């Protein structure tokens, strides 16, 4: 296992040393998204949370085609916010509802170190 908690400070740069290798022996769910919302890697912990096949989901939009749930104000808006401005550093609990049993969990995004990139962490609540 990679030691790396959930909300560390300085999360971004921990990770900008892992490969999608490292990524999944993660303790939570990682994602990485681009400016627009497209899956760039996505890791073993999250597919066990929601069902999804990582390698499937690489390179599609996590808004639009994998995760509607997150289309929505609370979510989405705040991504786009974040990505508008160059900076977003946020955490709350959510939902996630589509095609799965309803599972509530707590959320992070945060800008990655990387130019254009940002991470969604998810763990159980």
């Amino acid at each position: 296992m990679e030691h790396v908690a959930f909300g560390s400070e300085d999360i971004e740069n921990t990770l900008a040393k892992m490969d999608d290798g490292q990524l999944d022996g993660l303790a939570f769910g990682a994602i990485q998204l681009d400016g627009d919302g497209n899956i760039l890697q996505y890791n073993a912990a999250e597919g066990d949370i929601t069902g999804r096949d990582p390698k499937q989901v690489i390179g599609k939009n996590f808004f639009k085609d994998v995760a509607p749930c997150t289309d929505s104000p609370e979510f989405y808006g705040k991504f786009k916010e974040g990505v508008a401005s160059g900076n977003l550093n946020t955490m709350f609990e959510y939902t996630f509802d589509y095609q799965m049993t309803p599972t509530k969990v707590k959320v992070h995004m945060k800008k990655a170190l990387s130019g254009d990139s940002y991470w969604v962490f998810v763990k159980r609540v």
